[PDB]
């Protein structure tokens, strides 16, 4: 429950981290490259 997901965007070089809440930069990436692709960019910081 509620572990951090790191994400990276190859189109811009950016990296971000969130617990899964309303994080505008992630929402924009899900809207602009597809949520399934962006969740494939995700990495759980607890493995």
């Amino acid at each position: 429950a509620r572990k951090v997901k790191q994400y990276k965007n190859p189109h811009t070089g950016e990296v971000i981290e969130t617990k899964g809440g309303n994080h505008k930069t992630l929402k924009e990436w899900k809207a602009k490259w597809g949520p399934e692709a962006v969740e494939s960019w995700a990495t759980l910081l607890g493995h």
